[PDB]
């Protein structure tokens, strides 16, 4: 029922196109629900597209279908905006990126001079690449492949050999290779040879010298998996060891390895890591620090409401990731800022005197370094005519003589309705006698048999008019003519109390007697309380056999099926 | 929206035709307003009538007319029955009567004898007539007039004249004549001649003895004018007096005339009443009753009523009128007997297990000897499929680290839906850790970081089925590491307290103290409560210029945008 704001179902993906690949198009989905069904609009870079006909870029639906991709007119963030005749949504960015792997340089690499007994380095300065790859090293011989033993270590960070000891095995001439881990294809690329050579023997025992270190400060989110390597130059081959300053680390993980490993990372991993190489000639060690942060996520978002023409209303967002987040607001796809009766102030919203022209699709949003996130609602104002349906003025109105009556007149309205009260014909201007609240509760005091007839309350508003009707009637008031006494017995004895009342010839009148505010029971069996002197208006009360439960206060009622009154006395027991 | 019982807005009204007049047609009307129209039925003492094609009686949309009325065939009470789809209901009765005055008899009347100085009797027997007519008296001539003088009466009861002293100019023949006073036509009939004779005479005075007495018992309704006559026979013509026994008449009654007239009755004119006639040689006094009654008048009536399937309803009733009322009901034109699921009793209704036949039209009959009143109501149950829209399953539920948690899962249903809780796919059968009350809501003791998901309910009834889906996540819980001291102090002196806490690192912490539970202001200028110490986990306080007013029990808390924690210390000043 026209009641639909375009509500998501299917916002856009990240992907990442392989480049040299054997596709031909990518396909970017966006989805809505609305009634009537809403149209699509896709923003890249921020610039709203000209989705011109078919020629590229095409749409599907809602789906952006873009015709053979390439990184030079086709990498960048997309977004997808669903709008209605209600109002309009944003949904969340898609980036696509993307993968390839070039080819190594062709120029030779220098020839690295060595002393047998030393340590050398041998970097191989991989080439561009999206994402990382894996890193081997070959030698004299396509395909060998160099053992992995304590003596030599291979980082896959840089990639550069670490030959802790030099002898004659030694020579020969070294290349580096690639490999690109990819889901669809695996590329392998082997750089040129690089011929090292040695000179003279010197071989000596000394202390170990830490090269390759963990950097100091490392942020990882939660849920990453975090590797720490670490290499010193040593004779023998030193051992190393990983400890946390201010912790233990879990027994998985106490291990003596050169590289040690994190599969998951939680808030419990952030701290300080210590790394030692110890050998019989000396010891170095190095520290450095990880860091845990997180995206944000929702704690209390808006819902969609419906509220009236001229009240106020307050919406509220909460967020909670390890870097602060920032929350801000959007209407119908632009910035939301502090202007006339909408005041927002750093994720609360406020409407004052709400109109007609607030209704449609809100949106928060709350974003930090590493992720946004959106949450919708939808507002409606409605405007109502007078309507007396639910609360009608009371069809019969019996009220005792020399009263007081108020009788209410409430509408249910938007905005609120001027109510104006009349009998008969005549119209009522207040007075000391007949009162005209501003809520339209009209009270009459000091009553009589001239006050009876049809009262009728008029509703007016600038959407409508209503109008209802009740009808008064004046009766006699009842009354206690005769009260109790206060007695004292002992328990067992049998004790009189007298109670009488008149009222209007045309109703009936009832006696209830309570000890101490609860209602004495008389249909007991066994009981302790008789009737006596039972007339219209004489209802009398013996108690019998009396107990010790039986003292307090007494009170008699007179009530008949309109008002009622009492009177009090109190009888101890011993 | 055919939610419309044929309610009433015309019933018929009781006519009074007069017979010898010059009108050939009547109507009684009868008018329902109904959506879809209702069609009418017409009773005439009770049988259901065939009205047939343009024979007499007729139906002009709704109202009846009667053609060529005569009282041998057309005289009777008729009620008006407007039947729906929906239901029917039964307007109040209207009675037809007719009026006449027949002839005087022809037969010649009987000569009195009378004796001079007494007094004697002329009745005049008056004819069949319908209403009461006027009475008047004829001599010799017409037309003349006797005068309405002391020495003669002519009661308007029973006509006859009430001749105290017989005299010379008595001789003559007497003649009866009546008026008959209608809205229409005025008519009058005289009667035969009664020649009177007289014999001889005495000279002297005797003591009245009444004569034309009123009645003991007189039964008079609230509004009706009431007439009281007194005559007596004696010489010279005696005076009379009217009193009342338990009270005094008003000033505008305290006649000496022989007929006490009281335009309008009210229940202070209910008691005992004196006619006394007084002269010089007698006085004869005369005692009688008067006893004011009243129809009945509503003072609680019954209104339409929407109910769901398997609820129980109460319905009242109650009247006013000086001969008790009683009250009956009836269902769609048809006595309501106490029977399976309705009980009746004496003026209230009672429905138990309500079903989908209970629907229909009602009615409550209030009736006693001089009148019967008629309210009508009208009864419908719904039934309802499961729906979810006003009361969803909350979205967001965070949840404290080892902490309880409970999901109502309450939808709009009619009859009540059979409520299954489920986690993802599995199916919840509950247990120690996890309970599923018998009203729906779920509670999870001890949770932990393996309950995080997706939480459905299902609600089914025989009308249908929804569902529902809530997200849970898990946090860290708020802490008090450190709580305040106790303190005694000077009016002036300075006091510090110390608060820690600690929270999940993601969230915003915010310290908070209060002094008998009522909170410490510290942006209020020249204040004496100052923030110290003040960190992410720590919130120190410090009293500057302690005063008499800041003893008691001061409380510091420390809140998240979910959770909260205490503690509490007291301070005293002199
Ligand atoms: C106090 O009462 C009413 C509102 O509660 C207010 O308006 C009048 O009465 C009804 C409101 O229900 C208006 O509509 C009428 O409804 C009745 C039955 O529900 C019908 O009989 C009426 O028939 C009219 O049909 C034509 C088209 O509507 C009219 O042109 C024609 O004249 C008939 O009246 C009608 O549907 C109704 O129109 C108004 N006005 C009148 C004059 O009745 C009412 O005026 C309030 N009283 C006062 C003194 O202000
Ligand atoms: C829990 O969720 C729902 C109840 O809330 C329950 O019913 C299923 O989902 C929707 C409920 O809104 C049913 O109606 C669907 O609505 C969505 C969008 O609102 C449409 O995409 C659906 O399209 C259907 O259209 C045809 C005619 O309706 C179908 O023949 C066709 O197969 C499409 O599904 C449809 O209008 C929906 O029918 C049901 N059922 C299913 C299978 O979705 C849902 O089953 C509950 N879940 C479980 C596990 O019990
Ligand atoms: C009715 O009479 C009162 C005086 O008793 C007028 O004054 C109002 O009284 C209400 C009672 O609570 C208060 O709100 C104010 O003292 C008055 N209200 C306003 C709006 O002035 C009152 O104005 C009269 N109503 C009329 C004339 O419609
Ligand atoms: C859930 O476990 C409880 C036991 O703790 C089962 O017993 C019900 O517990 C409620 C709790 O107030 C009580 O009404 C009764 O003790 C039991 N109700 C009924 C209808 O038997 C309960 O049945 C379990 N829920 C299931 C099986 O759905
Ligand atoms: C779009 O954005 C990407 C990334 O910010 C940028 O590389 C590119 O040059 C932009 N413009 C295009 C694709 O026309
Ligand atoms: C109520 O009205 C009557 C007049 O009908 C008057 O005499 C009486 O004093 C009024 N009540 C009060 C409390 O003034
Ligand atoms: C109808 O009722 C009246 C009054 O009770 C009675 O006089 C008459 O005979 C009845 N039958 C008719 C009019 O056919
Ligand atoms: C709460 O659960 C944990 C494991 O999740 C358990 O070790 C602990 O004892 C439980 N609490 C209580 C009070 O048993």
């Amino acid at each position: 029922q026209t009641t639909f704001g375009p509500v998501f179902e299917d916002q856009p993906l990240s992907v990442l196109f392989p480049e040299e690949s054997t596709e031909e198009q990518v396909l970017l989905a966006c989805r809505a629900r609305a009634s009537p069904p809403a149209t699509y609009r896709w923003k890249m870079n921020g610039t709203e597209m000209k989705l011109e006909p078919g020629s590229r870029h095409q749409l599907v639906g809602g789906n952006l279908v873009i015709m053979n991709p390439t990184k030079a007119q086709d990498a960048g963030v997309y977004q997808c905006l669903a709008s209605n005749p209600v109002g309009t949504v944003v949904s969340r960015e898609a980036i696509l990126r993307f993968g390839f792997l070039q080819e190594f340089s062709k120029e030779e690499r220098d020839p690295v001079k060595a002393h047998e007994g030393w340590g050398v380095m041998l970097p191989c300065n991989p080439p561009a690449h999206y994402p990382g790859l894996s890193y081997r090293w070959l030698l004299n011989e396509f395909p060998n492949f160099i053992p992995t033993d304590g003596r030599h270590f291979v980082s896959q960070t840089t990639g550069n050999l670490y030959i802790a000891r030099t002898n004659a095995s030694d020579l020969g001439n070294y290349s580096c290779l690639a490999t690109s881990h990819m889901d669809f294809s695996t590329k392998s690329v082997f750089s040129k040879f690089a011929q090292l050579n040695l000179a003279a023997e010197d071989t000596r025992l000394f202390a170990p010298s830490i090269k390759a270190r963990f950097p100091a400060e490392t942020y990882a989110l939660v849920g990453q998996q975090v590797t720490l390597e670490c290499f010193a130059f040593g004779n023998p081959v030193p051992r190393i060891k990983w400890r946390k300053v201010d912790g233990s680390l879990s027994p998985q993980w106490t291990t003596a390895e050169p590289t040690l490993q994190i599969p998951s990372v939680s808030f419990e991993d952030e701290g300080t890591y210590e790394c030692e190489a110890e050998n019989s000639k000396g010891r170095d060690t190095v520290q450095g620090r990880i860091i845990v942060q997180a995206q944000p996520e929702w704690l209390k978002v808006i819902s969609d409401t419906e509220a009236d023409i001229g009240s106020n209303l307050r919406w509220g967002c909460a967020a909670a990731g390890k870097p602060r987040p920032t929350v801000r607001w959007l209407r119908n796809g632009e910035p939301l800022a502090s202007q006339n009766r909408v005041e927002v102030l750093a994720g609360d919203l406020r409407f004052s005197k709400l109109s007609l022209e607030d209704s449609g699709m809100y949106q928060c949003v709350a974003e930090n370094k590493h992720g946004t996130i959106y949450a919708s609602a939808e507002l409606a104002v409605q405007a109502l005519a007078p309507d007396f349906r639910l609360n009608p003025v009371r069809r019969l109105i019996p009220a005792a003589r020399g009263g007081e009556i108020l009788i209410p007149c409430q509408p249910r309205a938007a905005p609120k309705a001027v109510v104006l009260w009349s009998k008969g014909t005549e119209i009522l201007v207040n007075s000391s006698r007949v009162t005209v609240t501003p809520d339209g509760t009209l009270i009459i005091r000091n009553i009589s048999r001239s006050d009876e007839g049809k009262y009728t309350c008029f509703a007016e508003n600038f959407m409508g008019k209503a109008n209802s009707t009740g009808i008064l009637s004046v009766r006699d008031a009842t009354k206690i003519t005769l009260a109790p006494s206060s007695a004292d017995i002992n328990l067992g004895d049998n004790l009189t109390l007298q109670c009488h009342a008149s009222h209007d010839p045309t109703m009936d009148l009832t006696f209830t007697w309570t000890l101490d505010d609860f209602p004495i029971d008389f249909d007991k069996p066994g009981g302790h309380y008789r009737r006596t002197n039972v007339k219209e208006t004489i209802g009398d009360l013996t108690i019998l056999n009396a107990q010790l439960r039986h003292g307090g206060k007494y009170t008699c009622m007179a009530q008949t099926v309109v008002d009622s009154a009492s009177k009090e006395a109190t009888v101890l027991v011993r």
